[PDB]
């Protein structure tokens, strides 16, 4: 039945952003969040790490001219806002989420703290963590491998716009074929992008698995969960 | 000389957005920046409260749907970013500022906190506050209120779209006239919209004056604290 | 048998003063409490928001030469007294209790946080919010409909010392007569005095409905809440 | 000149209340604001650690009938009180002081912390601890030595209803002498009730010297810092 | 069959050090939390404040050439690891702890609140104290006192390298015999060694009673935790 | 005069161990702490980031049969003992420095805040980091890293017990040689262990050069800031 009992799911900010050039599109995250909905109510336990460029485009231009580090701060601002309107989302569904943000925040958000996000997966709400790993400098497929790591979480499910690992970029190559299962050492030799290389380490340093898949192609999310034929599968 | 020492300048996130249809506009921002560090090294002690409309317009769609005090509170997280791009403008510039939120921030801002931003303001810098008034259902124009009285401001400066406020719309009718100056009373009698009316009655109960003026038109805000005829002055 | 299932019961801190010209009186405090433990164990779950204008008292003479803003943080640390004491008296009648604070707090009571408060509720608990919105310048009242319209609650109930809302000062005037349900406009209209300005608008736009009563009269707390005639209801 | 350059002053609740039955008492504060105001305008490093006992009346009463903890968390918020009355009238006079709060506070003031505690005092300003130790059943007066002994006061003056310490009651009978000078040994073994025997016992250990005297009296804070004879002086 | 339904533990870092000569040895701690968890699957609700001794001692020497509050503040800082490995330990044994600091830490522990920790120990969990009481010059033993009158522990079981209170030091004096039962006053009047004046105060003052024993001397816990004949009872 | 402006110096618990197991030694520590006090006073802004196995010796062999995340946490706890006393120490000296935390302290240290540290570096004085990144499964080296970068140091100082980088190892091999100066690449490319991955990799993204160097030598120091030919420099 259920293959995978605890996992990360690691969002872009572009995952919610759907067609448009800005922010968030209403149907896109609707349909994203039923999706992950489904797989709590079949009694998966999720854990969110959700990222910033769909909101950080507005201010991508200003960042060129900024300190990265403040241009990094404001990535992390973007993803809380995705992670309140992530949880407004399940609220909807019926489905309790709490928001654990890496830089404590008074009211917007609980400051992260692992006893009580353990317990919230138990307790069975969808964990949906902000603000990345509280530092610039870092990205979202890091704080993806940090939380998944502190979660221990069974695997990691990295969700892009693209199906899985290709022998190469599909979108620009036809001929391109999907991988069903990789090892790091593999991806490496190979030169496959999986994620960057820090994030990378620290899945294998934690001997967290990884899962490529595309979150927009309605119904994989349950298929991977499953043990369906879907993505590409990543182990150390 | 200076007609204003201290000022509290409300500024809306679109302000920021120049004719962009979203986020921060590179060439605004840095104009808008510009001109207030101009008013600055003339002696004039300055704290900004910034919206997030600029950057609320990615979200708004799906803010509809939202719980309101949650839209809010991501409306309050917008404003932490254009804060945090202001604040860097300043620098950039030679020009010191410290960002005071209005809910506590791990390490994009400091805790807003009375004896230090009058500190700072006496140092000679820049005080941009951000979050608002740290509750949900308040709008900026309260925010700035609020902190302008706090600040013991000689007046809040509330840019707009417009160079003042008129007898009637100029822009749907060029027939009209800009009160040179009114009173609060004048203004609530003669259904004037200066702004919501919490914001409005604060200002009142403070004794707070305002003085509405389009900031985009340059030498505006050179012109009000200099004494000028600029822009509307709503006092009591 | 229960009309209202949730309420915010706004208590101003002369409530818990009796007879007595400062502090808080054992004998009303107890009264008062258990009075809202009855329409607790009835199964109602109730939020308060409690002043601190008995223990303002002592400290009022000294306000008067102070800045306004300080004046108001005693009197929001007033009113965590009232929240503490008023917490100690549920856990005497076997009720559990949780003090919020619009201004975060080490030991002495937990930070206001929207997730936990209502949970607080669901689990049976009364939750008492303290330091109302955190900010100078706004009244208790305000506070009430803010955490009112934040807590979802049915109605706000405005504890007084009038047992509803009268055609003229009833205290001074014996041919007064008492409303039974008069609308926001009605309430303007007619000039009657239900609350401040601010509040009253955040009740209106936030479409939370509002009965006055006096709650030292034995019962009607329990009244309005079964839905027997008690008070005066404002609404929308 | 100066006898004392940095000196911990414990203020009772009760010697802000003048003649009053409560609270605190504009002749009276103001008195005693001035009095050290002196003192510092005199190059004297000056911390204050304040009681809550005249604000503690208005709920000493119903105290009796609450958890003992809870009782002092009170008595706590009651000297957060006090701080910010004090604080003001300083600022009334020219002088600039800050308020540390043993508990974490918001915006009602800053979080003890040693470094910038000492910081402030050598920028010649006071220093205003509140909320004791922070913890429950200890003593205001146990509260002034720990920071006493933290802040590395010469001193620590302990003003009382009393100008010294007495063989005997001289109020009870008027056949006694004041103390000009004991030993911590003596006092124990001649029963002089100079503090609590925990606070007595701390300001031993870490060799902090006492100076009971009626701070009432004017001139007697004078007197102390500048070495005349004036009040009993434990030392070691 | 249980005696002591709720229990203060206090625990000095020595103890968790067995023949080591500094930190903490594996076999030690193992046999110490399976000790404690024990008398907790028994139904004991049991709170444990921690020493750093064992941790204190590689830097003790330093120490010594340092500012005592400073010195007290790394004692505090050992108190967390001990703390930390502490609720480790609990965990494989599966059961839950909670680490309480009296110092606000943001990831590593929770800070101490008195209603969440009460029901901590309901819920059947260990809960242990952290960093004493917060302030330097205080003992641990202090800090057992505090917490266990906050908890309303039924008695304090203070952990030595003693199975309990001699005539005279039986590890130098063969001939010392172990009182089965002793008064406040008694262990005063002899001069015994059982804790410090000012904790030992607070237990008076607080009607905590107190059981000295050795938990290293195996099932000693548990008989104490029973009823049966072990250690020395110190009551009031 | 002097080679590098701002500095920001690595320091492994270690090196302030001395010839000692463990724990910091005396007369090693006010060795090192002279040493930077030099530069110091020559004007070169420092900022330390320091390591803990000096301490986590101690409970190193407990880490291994606890949780990854939690022994990290540890780790980090020591970090905080060294920053204090290497803070102590400098105060010694008559230097001012502030201890930064990743993680919140509530007395022990200040938060991490960018602002407020380059601020103190300007103020000419010194900025210890403690609790490294924040964020378990992080080595120090990469905290020095984040925090050069974020301080905008000149280049990160990786004190060492080795002089340099050499072609292979000389204290088991007589044979090889010190490298003046290499590139990252060439480090990566001849295997040169200079520091784990992800730091080496953030050092090169911000574009932080290295100069490894061994500091119980005395003098070492010295020689880096000025320019003279001492420890290999891996730049980009």
């Amino acid at each position: 039945q259920i293959k995978y009992k605890r996992v990360l799911l690691k969002l872009s900010g572009e995952s919610l952003m759907g067609s448009d050039p800005f922010g968030i599109n209403h149907d896109t995250i609707v349909q994203t969040v039923g999706e992950i909905a489904e797989v709590v109510k079949m009694g998966v336990q999720v854990g969110i790490v959700v990222g910033g460029g769909n909101i950080f485009r507005g201010v991508s231009a200003q960042a060129g001219s900024m300190d990265r580090a403040t241009a990094d701060y404001m990535g992390m601002m973007a993803t809380v806002m995705n992670a309140l309107a992530l949880k407004d989302a399940f609220e909807t569904l019926g489905i309790k989420a709490r928001v654990q943000s890496a830089l404590s925040m008074q009211q917007i958000a609980e400051t992260y703290a692992r006893p009580k996000a353990i317990q919230y997966l138990e307790e069975g709400k969808v964990v949906i963590f902000a603000a990345g790993t509280g530092n610039p400098f870092f990205t979202t497929d890091t704080a993806a491998a940090l939380r998944g790591a502190e979660m221990n979480c069974d695997v990691m499910l990295k969700a892009t716009n693209v199906d899985g690992v290709y022998t190469a970029d599909p979108k620009k190559d036809p001929s391109a074929t999907r991988y069903e299962t990789i090892t790091f050492d593999e991806a490496l030799l190979k030169n496959l992008k999986v994620m960057d290389a820090t994030a990378f380490a620290l899945c294998r340093e934690r001997k967290l698995n990884i899962v490529v898949f595309g979150i927009a192609k309605e119904g994989s999310l349950k298929r991977v969960i499953t043990g369906e034929d879907e993505g590409t599968l990543v182990h150390c």
